[PDB]
C-alpha cells in the first residue's frame, strides 16, 4: 500500500529524459518499470502481488534474440513513460494504464524475422493472421498472459473500460506494424496542416495513439550516439540472419538483410532516417510539441551517420 520503487539518484533523475538507457542490469528493468507505472499511473492502478507476476511471465516469454527481446519491450515502455509524464493531461487515466502495458508487451515471443520472411517461409503464424502477422501474435500472446491465474492486473475495472483498455492495447500493438506507419504518419500530417485534427474524435486519438507507438518503438534511433550506434549492430545481426534464412530458401534478401552489404549500412541507416524516423517525429512534435527532444536526439544521430559516411568516424 505504502510500498514505492526508489531508484538510485542518478536513474531518478535520468529515468524522466527521453534519451535515458535502462542499463546494463537486467534484474533492475522489472523495478524501473514499476517506478514508471507509479508515477504514470498512480500507486493504485495495479495490484503489485499481480503486476510482478505479469511482469515475469511477460519477460518468460520474450527470446534471447539481439534486438528483439526483453531489453527492447522496457526501452520501448520507457519512451511511452517520458511521452506520458511531458503529456499530463492530454491522456486519460486509461490510456496511461493500457499503453505502458502496450509497450511491454509489444513484441511478444518475437523470433527476430520480419512478417515478410514467415510469408516466404510459409510459418503457420503467416496462415493464421494475413497481414501484421507478429503483431496479431504479439497481442494473443498479451490476452494469453493475461489469463493466467493471477495475472489479470486489469481486473477491478468495470466490465466496459476493461473492454475500452484491451481495445487500446490491441491498437496500440497492431500500430507497431512499420507497414500501418506510413499510411497513419501521412494521414495525421493531412489532419495537423488543414487543421482538421481533433483529439475527442476517437479515431483521431487512435491515429495519435498510433504515431506515439511507433515513436516509442523506434527511440533507439534517439539516443545518445553511442547507445544507438552499438543498438544499430544488434539489430543489423537480427537482419543478417533473416537474410541467411532468405537464402536458404533460395531468395536473395533486400539489401539491409544481406551480411555481404556491410559496407552500405552507414547510406542504409540515411534512407531509414529520412524515409521513417524523422518523418515520425516530425509529425508527433507537431501533434505534441513538449516531445521535440526525440526530434533533436534523431537529427543529431543522422548527423553521426553523415559523419561516418564522409570518413570521419
Ligand atoms: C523500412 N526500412 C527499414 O526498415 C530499414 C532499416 N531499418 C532499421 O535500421 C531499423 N528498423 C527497425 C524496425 C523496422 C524494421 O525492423 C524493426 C527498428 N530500428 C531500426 N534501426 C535502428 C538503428 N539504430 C538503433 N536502433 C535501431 C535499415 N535500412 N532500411 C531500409
Ligand atoms: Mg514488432
Ligand atoms: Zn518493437
Amino acid at each position: 500500500g505504502l510500498m514505492q520503487f526508489t531508484l538510485p539518484v542518478r536513474l531518478c533523475k535520468e529515468i524522466e529524459l527521453f534519451h535515458f538507457d535502462i542499463g546494463p542490469f537486467e534484474n533492475m528493468w522489472p523495478g524501473i518499470f514499476v517506478y514508471m507505472v507509479h508515477r504514470s499511473c498512480g500507486t493504485s492502478c495495479f495490484e503489485l502481488e499481480k503486476l510482478c507476476r505479469f511482469i515475469m511471465s511477460v519477460k518468460k516469454n520474450y527470446r534471447r534474440v539481439p534486438y528483439h527481446n526483453w531489453k527492447h519491450a522496457v526501452t520501448v515502455a520507457h519512451c511511452m513513460y517520458a511521452i506520458l509524464q511531458n503529456n499530463h493531461t492530454l491522456f486519460t487515466d486509461l490510456e496511461r494504464k493500457g499503453l505502458l502495458i502496450a509497450c511491454l508487451c509489444h513484441d511478444l515471443d518475437h523470433r527476430g524475422f520480419s512478417n515478410s520472411y514467415l510469408q516466404k517461409f510459409d510459418h503457420p503464424l503467416a496462415a493464421l493472421y494475413s497481414t501484421s502477422t507478429m503483431e496479431q501474435h504479439h497481442f494473443s500472446q498479451t490476452v494469453s498472459i493475461l489469463q493466467l491465474e493471477g495475472h489479470n492486473i486489469f481486473s477491478t475495472l468495470s466490465s466496459s473500460e476493461y473492454e475500452q483498455v484491451l481495445e487500446i492495447i490491441r491498437k496500440a500493438i497492431i500500430a507497431t506494424d512499420l507497414a500501418l506507419y506510413f499510411g497513419n504518419r501521412k494521414q495525421l500530417e493531412e489532419m495537423y496542416q488543414t487543421g482538421s485534427l481533433n483529439l475527442n474524435n476517437q479515431s483521431h486519438r487512435d491515429r495519435v495513439i498510433g504515431l506515439m507507438m511507433t515513436a516509442c518503438d523506434l527511440c533507439s534511433v534517439t539516443k545518445l550516439w553511442p547507445v544507438t550506434k552499438l543498438t544499430a549492430n544488434d539489430i543489423y545481426a537480427e537482419f543478417w540472419a533473416e537474410g541467411d534464412e532468405m537464402k536458404k530458401l533460395g531468395i536473395q534478401p533486400i539489401p539491409m538483410m544481406d551480411r555481404d552489404k556491410k559496407d552500405e549500412v552507414p547510406q542504409g541507416q540515411l534512407g531509414f532516417y529520412n524515409a521513417v524516423a524523422i518523418p515520425c517525429y516530425t509529425t508527433l512534435t507537431q501533434i505534441l510539441p513538449p516531445t521535440e527532444p526525440l526530434l533533436k536526439a534523431c537529427r543529431d544521430n543522422l548527423s553521426q551517420w553523415e559523419k561516418v559516411i564522409r570518413g570521419e568516424e
